């Protein structure tokens, strides 16, 4: 997967996550900023604080946080591509706030921060590591800390929609977690909430982003579709991602997949 490839289907910001069409008539690009504001507005961010962005992408969330809230920022990513971009994105801001991006996972991060944002990185963590993740996030934050985690989710193998559809969905999901995001693994919303509660977080009712992901995958699908040619010369990979995009839209429509924005409040939050 090359940067030039994703360039032919994503908005100019290169946000590789669910957009937020509020109001409904926003551009994909506008909708990606609105999704960033949706997360940050939950975080009770005050000037001088340090915001930790876990899985920080091309640095879009962090830039918007410095600009909108007058905070310091630290970003974690496991991609050199993303790290160098973020670094130049951060260095370009007119601020005296510190900005730092580290090529490393949350597992090796242990510094005090005030607030945490994480948009669709959580699918890479592994069920096995959820307890450590939430414990780390609770422990690095002050008494009034808050964290948002946004993540696609599925449902426990038990959770009825027909035998036919449930076997089918399990397979399509295998394919995502194998050839699109190798090593990935979807949680359920219930797991997201429960592991946070066990670490001692108060967890309000999660926000479902389902119709927004449906809307996002359609624009993605449609834009890649229109570059059938331009994308092939940069056929195999093309048909793979078309199966992925059209497939997810379908299963989000069918209500076999969902996307949750979960907020985690420490006992002393405001
Ligand atoms: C609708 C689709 C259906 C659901 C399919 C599974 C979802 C796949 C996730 C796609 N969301 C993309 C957001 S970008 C992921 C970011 O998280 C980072 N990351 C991954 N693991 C860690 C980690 N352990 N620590 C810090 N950062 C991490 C990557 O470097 C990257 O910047």
């Amino acid at each position: 997967v090359s940067d030039d490839f994703f360039a032919l289907f994503q908005d100019p910001t290169r946000t590789y996550s669910c957009a937020y069409f509020e109001p409904p008539e926003l551009t994909l690009e506008e909708a990606q900023y609105a999704k960033v504001d949706l997360n940050l507005d939950k975080l009770d961010l005050k000037p001088g604080m340090t915001l930790l962005d876990i899985g920080c992408g091309w640095g879009t969330t962090m830039r918007r946080a410095v600009e909108r809230f007058d905070v310091n920022v630290i970003g974690l990513t496991l991609s050199k591509n993303q790290h160098a971009r973020c670094e130049q994105v951060l260095a370009s801001i007119d601020t005296n706030r510190s900005r730092q991006v580290l090529l490393q996972g949350w597992e090796d991060f242990a510094e005090p921060v005030d607030r945490i944002v994480s948009i669709e990185a959580f699918e890479h963590f592994g069920h096995e590591n959820y307890d450590d993740f939430f414990k780390r996030c609770f422990n690095i934050m002050p008494a009034d800390g808050r964290m948002t985690v946004q993540s696609s989710v599925s449902y426990h193998p038990y959770e009825a929609r027909g035998k036919k559809l449930s076997f089918e969905t399990a397979r399509f999901i295998k394919f995502i977690v194998t050839e699109i995001f190798p090593g990935g693994r979807l949680p359920s919303t219930e797991m997201m909430v429960e592991h946070g509660e066990k670490a001692g977080f108060t967890v309000p009712e999660p926000l479902s982003l389902r119709p927004h992901y449906i809307k996002t995958l359609r624009i993605w699908g449609d834009t890649l579709q229109s570059n059938k040619d331009k994308a092939i010369e940069v056929e195999e990979v093309y048909n793979r991602y078309m199966k992925y995009l059209r497939g997810c839209e379908h299963y989000f429509t069918d209500e076999m997949l969902d996307c949750s924005l979960v907020t985690y409040l420490k006992p002393g939050a405001a």
